[PDB]
């Protein structure tokens, strides 16, 4: 339920993906391979993804609730914000 | 962190994969791709493993503490042996 940690690097780029982070929940499971992209529409946590049995991507790992979900994006731009 | 929910689909190749798994934690986050393995002292749960560009493997998600990594390898393994092909 609780981010209880953040860890990013911030790429330098011109490119839209602008840092690989990991989470911690609970201090009990790690998820990496999420990332921050930023976009003229803003920025966002996009959670690690994969190419499934056959065409499209889905996030490997998934918030189930939009709670969760802002808690999580806070939670890393937070760190973003602080990071460099 | 308590695994809540547990949805398994039985792989029918005969290989080392014995099952594709999603399991949720704290009905919080669900997690895909947890694989049912056959290794060499038995089955066990391993973790969601992405193919890299370059044909390598990343293990994306697992447990750092050994009540978590064992509520998972618990869970898990209870769903799977509740299947028909098991005896």
């Amino acid at each position: 339920m609780k981010v209880t940690d953040v860890r990013l690097r911030k790429i330098q780029t011109d490119g839209r993906m602008k840092a690989l982070v990991s989470i911690t929940l609970d201090e009990a499971f790690v998820i990496h391979d999420l990332r921050v992209i930023e976009g003229n529409s803003g920025l966002f946590v996009a959670m690690p993804s994969k190419r499934t049995p056959d065409g499209e991507f889905r996030d490997i790992a998934h918030p189930i609730n939009s709670d969760m979900r802002q808690e999580i994006q806070d939670a890393v731009m937070k760190v973003y914000d602080e990071t460099d």
